[PDB]
């Protein structure tokens, strides 16, 4: 039978390699090289090890971050572009016209963007201070928003995100917060359940088609 | 001597890792992944940072929750099982005969259990409502019982447990309430003192041997 | 034209050869044969593929490891040799005299080397246990020191370096940890930028001239 064997070349260190990650996430080598250490360190720190859990994590994070390219929202909105916030009752039509980008403006200045954020997130998610709306705007692979959540996420990572919220726009912390979210919010209790996991992450079913495509592709590589 | 100045690779984020936790708690990887975020987030929120304190917290919670597997009591009592409650004048013989589980019954339907609980905890520990006995039954890693205690615990976590007592049966809140209990009740004032911390948590020395074994194991791993 | 369609002789397996590695690193045939597998395996695992990135990795690691010859610091210090640590406030004159190597001693006994390390790194970089100073002393091509850093590195490699820190003194892990460090800390985000990369690796500009010489040499060979 020419068997005589059964042993590991090296003790531990058996994790997803960059090739598997690249193919599973569907990104180019440049992005894969950039994110590989952060995603694996984060998955390892929180025990996201089962192939299907890893596949779902990579797929959901891939969807939320626009394919691992965006880590924060911006407020470069036109007056009409603020209609969504108006419909949600986050800003008034009057305010939208005063702050929104005008037809004759190239890009909305920071002081204007900041003003919009401070208004839209005013007295929401624990923001109870001047500048909180903008300072705690959405950041991360999986978007974290508002003082209350930067605080809870910070306690979950042992990082003072209340004092340094901008850390979530840095790769290592963006990856760790996403893994903490995925784990803490119970996504590993619904392995293989795309709809339930998406509900937990998105609080809805937005982008389910893309999430499915990403999960299917990751699962084929890892599982 | 080939000595280079020392420094941290990353800013903050220096907390117990999943492996240390799994090892110190003595549970399998599945339970470790489930509880890791909740236990660490809870310990970080209340400053349970010293190795010996973390070891004691993990061991005590480990003992109280049956190895991190039980978060609430049930009232699936047979007639004989209600012996203790009757002797303690918590319920009368007839009530126990009528509600208790009979020989022809596999288990007690919720309706029966609720009745027993509403009877046993009637007008005790602040309960002053028809279904308070059952609604405020014991929940959490470290068991919390009665309106008065869900109320105090709620003020401690800034969570309305009086309105939503069931939250203590959820991992995140079960973990936070345990950390709040451990800190508020003064367990960190007696680091390493197994007997005193046990008296504080149990109101006696019940299960002291199991607690000692768990603490020794966690201590060997963490301290 | 005597053309002919290209095509690879073999499918994949296209990596830096030992000759290229030897010339790029500037080490003897013996050391090259020793490190070749570990350096290439690590570079492949973390996607260090661009010639300029490979050249910088090899140069920086070459500098930190004293030409690929040292993988750990030692605490074989004489009483007066501990003057540096006293100046840095890591040990007292009394302790240096008690522990330091004496004139009649050929080398410092291990029990005292441990004592010095336990003092020097006490309460630093996450060390909060009795023998953490010595157990997490500097190891690796790029020196890793302290519980905090062995923990993060361990999560980055999926190796329990908290339980087995000595693994970093072994070639394979020393290589992977360096590759992980290089990638995770963002060195590939500053390809060709000697000063930026050096700042990330050293936290300063010590040995910049030598790093420059090694980089030019490696780049000349690989780029």
């Amino acid at each position: 039978h020419h068997h005589s064997s059964g042993e590991n070349l090296y003790f531990q260190g058996h994790m997803m390699d960059i090739n598997q990650f690249r193919r599973a996430s569907g990104i180019n080598e440049q992005l894969a090289a950039r994110w590989f250490p952060h995603i694996t360190t984060a998955m390892n720190e929180f025990g996201i090890t089962k192939p299907d859990d890893q596949a779902m994590f990579i797929a959901q994070v891939g969807h939320e971050s626009g394919g691992f390219t965006r880590l924060q929202e911006n407020f470069n909105y036109s007056v009409n572009g603020l209609s969504g916030f108006i419909r949600a009752g986050r800003i008034t039509p009057d305010q939208a016209n005063a702050l929104g980008r005008k037809t004759y403006e190239k890009s909305l200045p920071l002081e204007r963007q900041r003003a919009i954020a401070n208004l839209v997130y005013s007295k929401r998610m624990g923001n109870n201070g001047p500048g909180d709306g903008w300072n705690y705007r959405g950041r991360g692979l999986i978007q974290i928003t508002g003082l209350n959540n930067y605080r809870d996420c910070g306690n979950g990572l042992k990082v003072d995100l209340v004092a340094q919220p901008e850390l979530l726009a840095q790769d290592e912390y963006a990856a760790r917060s996403a893994a903490w979210f995925f784990s803490s919010k119970g996504c590993m209790k619904y392995t293989g359940d795309l709809v339930r996991v998406t509900q937990i992450i998105n609080g809805g079913q937005n982008g389910i088609d893309d999430r499915r495509t990403r999960y299917a592709a990751a699962r084929k590589v890892l599982a």
